[PDB]
């Protein structure tokens, strides 16, 4: 536990670089965040499909090359590597508060939706969407929790510093 | 807007004490988690039983005076405000963190839930469950975050002093 490397030597989670540490004024840490990244690719796209749809309802909003399709997950590949190769703090900290954003408006939505074919089909619909922001949710529970779990640890790290 | 009090005596947000600051080695800071604590004290306390839930479940788990009844919140009601009391981080940190473990076991519980009379009424249950954790997950996903705001916030006065 001390000697980690020892260990495995005898009887990936020493790896230090950008994928796996956030940093606040190049203080370093390893990160519960990045590592949650690494188990959870797909919930993590999923976030990132939020991120998406949190930009453009708030009005924010290329270089594709292939003239022969590929694959539909493509895009959100590229995205999803960009964001565990990011180690600030404070770009983090955008990515989730819009990915936040999208979550409540999609709640404000169900909550709205609440208060012949096309309604059956309309009530579908609004199912599958709870069904989504529930595993969204909990993806985003844990996701900031160990993202402020690693913040607990750059504020110790700095005032030893 | 930099004159907040002259503001308000010509054309709450500037009480400074324990119940609207967290601190990290004394340094105070405003804190969004106390204000979202603030407006949100039916949702607070909600995630106040997932607290309780959560130590139950682990294993670990007075003074009520009255030999007459009187309300079934007041117990609530007076942790509610011992946790808006509560400016350490790190003490924080040990709440948030119950309370997510409780998130995450009634959504195991539910996930391999989905794995006459009783079980008409054994759906119904479950579906209340799934209602309720919704709610607490938007106010989680929602608390947190302002809690992990207020760390990039004392991250940065710590740095600066």
């Amino acid at each position: 536990v001390d000697y980690p490397n020892a260990s495995h030597a005898g009887l990936v989670d020493t790896a230090i670089g950008p994928k796996t540490t956030i940093q606040f004024d190049h203080v370093f840490i390893k990160s519960d965040f990045k590592t949650w990244l690494a188990h959870n690719q797909d919930e993590a796209i999923l976030l990132i499909r939020l991120y998406e749809l949190g930009l453009l309802l708030q009005g924010r909003s290329n270089n594709t090359t292939y003239i022969t399709r590929t694959d539909s997950k493509q895009p959100f590949l590229n995205k999803y590597g960009k964001l565990v190769d990011t180690t600030s703090v404070t770009c983090l900290d955008i990515f989730l508060s819009v990915v936040l954003f999208a979550l409540n408006q999609i709640d404000s939505l169900i909550c709205d939706f609440k208060n012949v074919n096309a309604t059956l089909n309309a009530k579908k619909t609004i199912e599958l969407i709870t069904c989504g922001l529930i595993r969204a949710l909990i993806a985003y529970a844990n996701l900031v929790t160990a993202f402020s779990a690693d913040k607990t640890a750059l504020l110790h790290e700095i005032l030893l510093t």
